RNA sequence: AGUCUUGGAGGUAGAGCACUGAUUGGACUAGGGGCCCCUACCGGGUUACCGAAUUCAGUCAAACUCCGAAUGCCAAUGACU
């Protein structure tokens, strides 16, 4: 299915490899509210970082 | 470029004491002197006077490895952003 992916959070303050995944799920500034379908991909991306997302199910 | 995917290369942290060294303690002992006896340093007895090896347990390492993670790196492979 889908779901949201959005911040609590800011990028500036956290390290250079956190830093390029928040670009590659198109998240750049804060709040910026992004769907994406539930797959393994992203989510192993939301398994790496889990903590600068609040995340959002459908 | 990132994530997931399978595939490795590599010998730290850890852990182990099998190699390397270090080192505890007991049993045991070649052998060694010593109380010295009998006495050609020659015949043999003796102790906790030591003791190599010996095995039993016991620790220890930046330059000890039979072992060995997380990650990080080169990948192929598709997928997504």
């Amino acid at each position: 299915a889908k779901l949201e992916i959005t911040l609590k959070r800011s990028v500036i303050g956290r390290p250079e490899d956190q830093r390029v995944t928040v670009r590659t799920l198109g998240l750049k500034k804060t709040n910026q509210t992004v769907v994406h379908e539930d797959n393994a991909a992203i989510r192993g991306m939301i398994n790496k970082v889990s903590h600068l997302v609040s995340v959002k199910e459908q």
